[PDB]
């Protein structure tokens, strides 16, 4: 309940999935995980083919590119959306700032197979 409204209400109000239908919205928001990063880890590495979409539940991201920081997001903030669409590599990095960082997420295998949805055929 509490975690499904958490992210119900962020994910509804997100420019990126405007277009979705109610349905759509509901199977996505059922689709996102939650993942746990500690302080430094990698969640993005800069270069590789990106495939997950990630939004903020608790803590802070610093995105990094040649060693730089170019800025930090905190909770509710979203990052990666460009994989959701395009398969290309990442173009910076993003770091876990703290410990006991936590980020919903959704790759884009199972996000496509929900945009795909309305060009499934009904048998009638």
């Amino acid at each position: 309940s509490i975690d499904y409204n958490n992210k119900k209400s962020i994910i509804k109000k997100m420019y990126i999935f405007r277009y979705l239908t109610d349905k759509q919205c509901n199977l996505l928001i059922e689709a996102f995980r939650t993942t746990r990063y500690e302080e430094g880890d990698y969640i993005i590495q800069e270069g590789e083919v990106g495939s997950r979409f990630y939004i903020i539940k608790n803590g802070e991201v610093e995105i990094v590119k040649n060693k730089k920081r170019l800025r930090t997001l905190g909770k509710n903030d979203y990052f990666g959306e460009r994989a959701l669409l395009y398969d290309e590599p990442r173009t910076a990095s993003v770091i876990s700032k703290v410990n006991n960082v936590e980020c919903w997420f959704v790759d884009k295998s199972v996000f496509l197979q929900i945009i795909q949805g309305p060009m499934l055929a009904h048998l009638e």
